[PDB]
């Protein structure tokens, strides 16, 4: 929080191994500059401050330019100094940074010895490795023989900003930091964003002497200057401290940007001082660009096989799920692998009133009863508001205290329905899995970075989010469950209806521009208005009863279908064929949640 | 296809302007050999057929060596010819293909003239700008600059394998390509497979003289020479006929292999003759993976962000159609916003028997209903079938043709339940949207590539396997819905039997394990029993009755009960006067035929 509170890209400092100039496009004057400038430009600080850079400038190859939004970025190019006879004992190469308002050139020596062809059978075949630890070690060792680092370590940012050491290449004199944890606070966020900017750094020695910009602030804009993408940019402090501390004398880092996100770092340790030149931090580029371009793909085709897999597993689940209209044990039996592999759970529980069904690794059943229970409590309300589709906890002491043991069957779990009481319900099951956190210290940097193994009980394997949406697209198998029961139970007594001697109706009340229609009819009721009950089915109430009945026995049935009330009254009913039927009309109003009646209950007493 | 089935891979023939040779693992020696070796190499075919390598050719850089299984390639490394009195007109550069049984070796002038360092600014500027479009063009304008080829395209391949030309860097002169569709048949399957094998093509002069490998059979395996890592490998004389028709000399294409799938190419022409250099062809690969690569993490964000939006308002769905026992129409009218946007209709129809609710633009209540029937049809069975969650077509009329009409409102549509009749129904639509499809050419190579619009009608925009994953999503309000309908039809009918003046209950059958117990009490039956509705639940048909009842009467019941079958007895009850009822048992009907339950009645004294 007040450690990634840091300007880091404004130090107003730059490495000495280099030269840094600020300058006005309008004139091409030196606005700024370092104090190492004065020592190889020839000027000193006084008349070299204001001065044109042509006079001082001896660029054989391209000349700088104006930009009018996006910077540009030209590459290190021989740079000879004029107003001096002979000021090196190495030959110097210039990069410049072309902004809108200002033009920053950095130089630095040449170096030579050491490129990118010879790089090239290492790059194909990092394109050409299957999964990313294979990659990322050929990467470590590859590049350590490449450049001559004394350690190459691929470092993995896991997903709450932490670090793991997935890769090393190293001396084998050295201690390995093969597999060490590393809090997210190492690397800040004000960092890690700059680290998406500018991909390859590098300190030629910890604990340096800064050279600082002489105007700090730029004198007519009066602005710090943005060493962001300037690769002399002098280093945090805090972090040279720590790099002491480790008792690194020279780094070399280079970003790993996976779909535009820093995915981790290539850090390259030297136990001695160290400088790689522009051709060498060139090609550790290109093979940042390469083992993070490998890293993606590998990932991309990974998501689309598993989602392809899961998707399959869960569609025989939806089918076989339904084409059974009774669920049998051996059903469940045969359901529970794919049921628990959709979802990658050691065991799971299905629910269905009073019952349940466990299968692989789960609590006994007094424990499935006791977690269903715990869920649906009014104290744990808020969790299920604030759950996505599935309630689902990695460890099941932290979030249910009280169900603090159950963690060695039941540590994680995904649960469903979301809605409280249901009948129906699903929980998958992870068991308990002790993780063993090899830290590089403990919880102003650290002077120690001792092994501390710090054992996770009580915890499972992250639910990934393909397993989290694998079970929510599982929560139709629920309302498959709920409605064949709710159709299982409505045909018995739709039967037990349609077989009564007395003959009876189901009305559904109508509105002011609607009518009252037959919703249920039974055989009974049908037979005595001679029509089958398929036909009389959505027919009006009005049609039933004959267009010769009288005006009172009519009002008296229309008062309480008008109000919502009840009425007995003797009708006569719409012969087809002859004979004067009348019936006695028994009208009901059946309740409603609000009171106000929705449907009635007809009934005609058959003659005995 | 009659064009990929020309086997490009085995053509017996190279192009002229490098050297072949087929060397024999165990010997050493040259077994066949392309007709441009013997003027490079010094001695002629003659002596030069069954000879040492050794003795024709001195490597410096790299050598060939015994492979097990896995081919191994080697780069481009300097070879020198000693059998010739300085042969070398320009430097000459050799490359290994060494596979188990067989080595080959092509070679090629190395040309020279600031290259893999003078493309790190352009590799650098696409791996950071956003949009393919962008990254395209960029491509383009610097490799233009970069290796100087006349025109620089980039051909990107759709759905049913065509081509589009998406970006465009030419001479100012020249008349622009961009835009243009090609289609599948220009690149056969045969070919866009060897491009994903070999990355990088050349065509320095076309319609050259090929130069033949002299035994074109393997003289001790009898098999032609599988030509398709060799970057000489002569290339078909029907592209060779269509780039002379399209008046292009030179060529040079790199594949685009985007999550190890053919995305696309880069396509260079030059109206002049033109050897790109095994430098400037390692330059643009690295150019092609970097576009590649960026194109990938473009489309890796953009599902990202789209499944995130997707999935928060999926679940405001499931949990507002939860939320509500009664579907009223202010509801829907409310829902029918994120219930379009979920699967990014144009509109949606929902079906609960009879009834329909359009929602966006859709077609009408005649028209959704003509649609419907026609999907759950008999002589169209086959598509649920093949239909993974949700049934769904990109263009009404190829599909549906008698639907042809329709399109301009429901040209695509998303329809979900795949099970027929069932009385609950989504269907979703996508409306027309005409394409303009640009053709450089109309349906042997063609000799015009005028352009021709085609004016496409009939389609509608894509249905992205994400919107299909979205909709499948939602086959949980099917169920919510038709649970709901059951639930509310279900209470209604118990509310009612528990009034009815008679007297009913519903007896489930005593199977193995126990006795035919009370499933279901109407509040009539229940009262002239003497308990209430609760607890009568559960209970023995054998218990409310009292000992009183005489043997025949109830070895009578007992006979319909044990045989499944129907009675009617008069039996005294448990007297809370006897009180004797008319024991009206009717047996339900089962979907096996075998009685599982049935209806008791006793008529109530009238
Ligand atoms: C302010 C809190 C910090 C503590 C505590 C600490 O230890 N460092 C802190 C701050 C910064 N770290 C910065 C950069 C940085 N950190 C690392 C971490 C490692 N490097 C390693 O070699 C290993 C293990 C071998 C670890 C865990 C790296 C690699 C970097 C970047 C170094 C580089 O790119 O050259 C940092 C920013 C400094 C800057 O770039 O200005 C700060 C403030
Ligand atoms: C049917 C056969 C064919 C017709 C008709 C036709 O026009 N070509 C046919 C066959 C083959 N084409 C092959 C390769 C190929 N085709 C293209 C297409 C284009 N290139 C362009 O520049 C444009 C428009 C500007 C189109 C359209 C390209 C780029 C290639 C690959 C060229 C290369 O990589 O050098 C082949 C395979 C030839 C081979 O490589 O052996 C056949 C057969």
């Amino acid at each position: 929080d007040v450690c990634a509170r840091e300007p880091i890209h404004i130090p107003g400092l730059i490495q000495p191994y280099g030269v840094l100039l600020v300058i006005d496009p309008a004139d091409g004057r030196i606005v700024q500059a370092s104090t190492t400038a004065a020592d190889l430009l020839g000027v000193p600080m006084a008349a070299l401050l204001g001065m044109p850079y042509t006079q001082v400038l001896t660029l054989p190859e391209a000349q700088p330019f104006a930009v009018d939004d996006q910077p540009q970025h030209l590459m290190h190019a021989e740079v000879r100094f004029p107003q001096r006879a002979t000021p090196p004992a190495s030959a110097w190469v210039a990069a410049w940074h072309l902004y809108p308002q200002q033009w920053l050139v950095e130089m630095e020596p040449r170096d030579a010895r050491l490129t990118l062809r010879e790089a090239m059978p290492l790059l194909r075949s990092v394109e050409r490795d299957p999964g990313i630890a294979e990659a990322a070690v050929r990467v470590a060792k590859g590049l350590r023989s490449l450049i001559g680092f004394d350690r190459v370590m691929i470092y993995r940012f896991d997903e709450e900003w932490n670090g793991d050491i997935i890769a090393e290449a190293r001396k084998p004199e050295l201690e390995a930091y093969l597999g060490l944890h590393y809090p997210a606070s190492d690397i800040p966020a004000q960092a890690r964003a700059l680290y998406l900017r500018n991909r390859v750094r590098q300190i030629a020695d910890v604990g340096y002497q800064p050279s600082p910009i002489q105007p700090t602030v730029h004198p007519q804009l009066g602005t710090p200057v943005d060493l962001s993408d300037v690769s002399l940019r002098s280093v945090s402090p805090v972090h040279l401290e720590y790099l002491a501390n480790m008792g690194v004398t020279a780094t070399l880092v280079a970003s790993i940007v996976v779909n535009d996100a820093l995915w981790g770092l290539i850090s390259c340790h030297h136990y001695s001082p160290h400088f790689t030149n522009h051709a060498m931090r060139d090609v550790t580029d290109a093979v940042a660009r390469t083992l993070a371009g490998r890293i993606g793909a590998l990932q991309a085709v990974a998501r689309a096989r598993l989602e392809s897999v899961l998707l399959t597993v869960r569609e025989k689940l939806i089918t076989d799920f339904n084409d059974a209209e009774h669920m049998t044990v051996e059903l469940l039996d045969d359901m529970a692998p794919d049921l628990m592999d959709v979802v990658d759970a050691d065991g799971v529980a299905i629910f269905h009133g009073n019952d349940i069904s466990r299968h692989g690794t789960t609590p006994d059943v007094a424990a499935l009863r006791r977690i269903r229970d715990h869920i649906e409590s009014e104290h744990h309300e808020a969790l299920r508001e604030d759950a996505v589709g599935a309630l689902h906890v990695d460890a099941i002491g932290e979030v249910f205290p009280e169900l603090a043991d159950l963690a060695p069957l039941a540590a994680g779990f995904i649960f469903v329905p979301l809605m409280p009481q249901s009948r129906s319900a699903l929980l998958w099951t992870r068991r308990e899995q002790i993780q063993q956190i090899k830290w590089a210290g403990n919880p102003s940097p650290r002077k120690s970075f001792d092994l501390w193994q710090q054992t996770v009980r009580g915890r499972a394997r992250r639910w990934s989010p393909l397993h989290l949406e694998s079970a929510r697209s599982l929560r139709v198998l629920i309302e498959l469950m709920e409605r064949k029961r709710f159709q299982q139970d409505f045909t018995l007594l739709e039967a037990s209806l349609s077989r009564l001697r007395d003959g009876v109706a189901i009305i559904e009340r109508g509105t002011a521009n609607a009518a009252h229609r037959l919703l249920f009819v039974n055989t009974a009721f049908a037979d005595v208005c001679g029509s089958d009950v398929a036909e009389l089915i959505g027919r009006e109430l009005q049609t039933l009863y004959a267009s010769d009945a009288p005006r009172a026995n009519v009002e008296l049935l229309q008062d309480a279908l008008r109000n919502g009330r009840a009425a007995y009254v003797t009708l006569p009913l719409q012969v087809s064929d002859g004979a004067p039927v009348y019936r006695q009309f028994h009208l009901e109003p059946l309740p409603s949640p609000s009171g106000v009646t929705a449907h009635w209950l007809l009934q005609l007493r058959d003659p005995e």
